[PDB]
């Protein structure tokens, strides 16, 4: 089982961390959300699918920097929302073949009341995104970490 | 503070996320109204009321599956209606009570002109909604968040 | 292989006929479509899938009173869009499944510059789609033939 | 009056429905334009020329996929620009002789401001573009369907 991301680096079998740019709304109001959408950018695969099954949950979601100072949000996985941060790791999405297979992950975020100015900076870590792998076949339980980087800045009208 | 619902599960303390399984006129028409009412549905409660008074609001309310495709309509929390899906965070309803209150949020939808057939499929998500939680004491602010899922067909007439 | 209609009737292995009504927009200027479809509306399925393969096309579809002398159509069968009325029979669709799979097949109507008034009649037959099925297994060649009747007037703006 | 495709195929006198696989950018950033040009695609003519003047619109424009969920743009019909997806049938072209010509039609396709890493797959459909024809002869009014489909994935960089 190993990742890649659309445009850019790999985590190979065994887990790893990678880094990951996304590209955000440069306005947002109150009441309004940034969508963010790693399923575009973020794919995995089971390299024994005959033989082996893959689990593959979101163990945990974190907010860093201007999201965690200045966002709620929520985070959907393979269909169901969930808070974000998150409170506990999600049920498991099933990974059964050779063929790359988007990770389902997508964040809402919205402003809070105190966000104004550059709610964002560009370039600063704004999440980090947790996978964690498992199978029906051993004991294998590897972390593939995504920190989630801010390509532009995000402003919040005042 | 914390939810529970009917015959079914609880978001603890600090928030999280749950499945809602909600019973459906099996026949809508088209100028009909089809009503999900999660006041029976949803229960919460203040756990510390001597001391403490809770914050409770929709902060969003968005649609999936053939709600999404199929109806239109609003979404009434504590006697006003609002657009749904929803467009801003609502009013406050205050939680002053250890004993369940009813989450006062029901959602009022219509058949589009053109919808026929099944409209909404048994065991698919219909609706996301968030309630976001603090007080007047710390600086609390949870979210719990409702995945509600219809439990029948539900079929427009033509 | 048998087809039946969302809340009435069926057409049972070997082919055959039944009318559908569809509920339309009861208001449609030049420049706009009238979506009609029939995929919340009529399913099939393989009655011997482990043994058989079905294959399913739109043999041909046909306008009628109102949409023949008002509208000009497109029909949008399996992800590939058409004229309507059809001018050739479409590529086949697989059904490998005892569970129900909708016929996925949706009319795009929209008003020539003659239509105003009432342009389509309540009650009156506007189109008739025909199934064509066969399999890998021996000659059986048949057609389930939907005769499609509007439920409501349809009126173009003068 | 037919019409043909590059290497490819061609919808005969009376209409039909073709696919049209296109080259696409590899890589088009937020800010970006992506064009897709038909006038390089899809070339017809007038097949009496000498008797017969044909008329020619693009009457629907729709979106799908990756360019329906990520994308933004314009239509641009022999020089004078719409929004894509239309709302209106275009102008006429006139088709009076029977060397090839361009069918002048050219998708300017921009990403929305969320869209990163794949925001089209190869092999999907993107779009359809309805040429209606018509003359100044008879009755004869037909719909040329084309499926317009994305060779290549198009990413947006973050
Ligand atoms: C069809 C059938 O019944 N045939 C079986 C054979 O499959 C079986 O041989 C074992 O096959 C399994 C897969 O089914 C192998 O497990 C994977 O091993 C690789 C690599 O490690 C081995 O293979 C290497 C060569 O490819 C060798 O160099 C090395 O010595 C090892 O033997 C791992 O990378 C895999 O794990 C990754 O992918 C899986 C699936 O996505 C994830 O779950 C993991 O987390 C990880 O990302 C597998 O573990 C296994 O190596 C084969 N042999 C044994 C005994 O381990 C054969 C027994 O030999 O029996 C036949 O009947
Ligand atoms: C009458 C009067 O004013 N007397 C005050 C005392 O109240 C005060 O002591 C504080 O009392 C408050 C209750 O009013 C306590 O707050 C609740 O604590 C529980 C449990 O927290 C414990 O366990 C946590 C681990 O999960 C620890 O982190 C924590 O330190 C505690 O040990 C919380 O669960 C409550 O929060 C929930 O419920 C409320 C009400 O529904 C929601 O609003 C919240 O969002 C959340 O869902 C409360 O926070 C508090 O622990 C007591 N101590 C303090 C000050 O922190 C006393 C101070 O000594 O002063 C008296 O005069
Ligand atoms: C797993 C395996 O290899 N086992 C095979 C057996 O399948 C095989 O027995 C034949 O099985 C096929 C299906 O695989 C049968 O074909 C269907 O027949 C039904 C009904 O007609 C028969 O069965 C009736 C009882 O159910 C009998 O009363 C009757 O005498 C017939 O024998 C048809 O309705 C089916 O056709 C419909 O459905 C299919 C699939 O959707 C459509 O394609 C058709 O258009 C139509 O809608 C099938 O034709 C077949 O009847 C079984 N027997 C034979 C010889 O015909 C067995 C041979 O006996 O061999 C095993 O190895
Ligand atoms: C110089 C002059 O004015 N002389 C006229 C003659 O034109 C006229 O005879 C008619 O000539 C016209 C061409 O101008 C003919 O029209 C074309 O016919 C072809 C083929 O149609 C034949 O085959 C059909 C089967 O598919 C039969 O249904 C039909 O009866 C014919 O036998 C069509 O394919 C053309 O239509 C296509 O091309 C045009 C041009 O691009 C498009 O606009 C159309 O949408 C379509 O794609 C033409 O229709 C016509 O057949 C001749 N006869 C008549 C009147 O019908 C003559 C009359 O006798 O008068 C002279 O003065
Ligand atoms: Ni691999
Ligand atoms: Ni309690
Ligand atoms: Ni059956
Ligand atoms: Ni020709």
């Amino acid at each position: 089982f190993a990742c890649k991301t659309a445009n850019g680096t790999a985590i190979p079998i065994g887990g790893g961390s990678a880094n990951v740019y996304v590209n955000l709304a440069p306005v947002v109001n109150v009441g309004q959300n940034l969508v963010v959408d790693l399923s575009t950018q973020i794919f995995c695969h089971n390299d024994y699918p005959e033989t082996i099954t893959d689990y593959v949950t979101l163990q945990r979601g974190s907010a860093y920097g201007g999201v965690l100072s200045n966002f709620s949000g929520t985070v959907k996985y393979s269909g169901s929302s969930y808070p974000f941060p998150t409170t506990s790791e999600t049920p498991r999405v099933v990974y059964n073949s050779r063929t790359d297979k988007p990770w389902p992950v997508a964040l809402y975020l919205t402003p809070v009341s105190s966000a104004g100015g550059v709610a964002i900076k560009a370039g600063s870590l704004i999440a980090v995104l947790i996978l964690r792998q498992t199978n029906n076949y051993n004991s294998d339980d590897f972390q593939f970490v995504w920190n989630i980087y801010a390509n532009n800045d995000v402003v919040v009208p005042t």
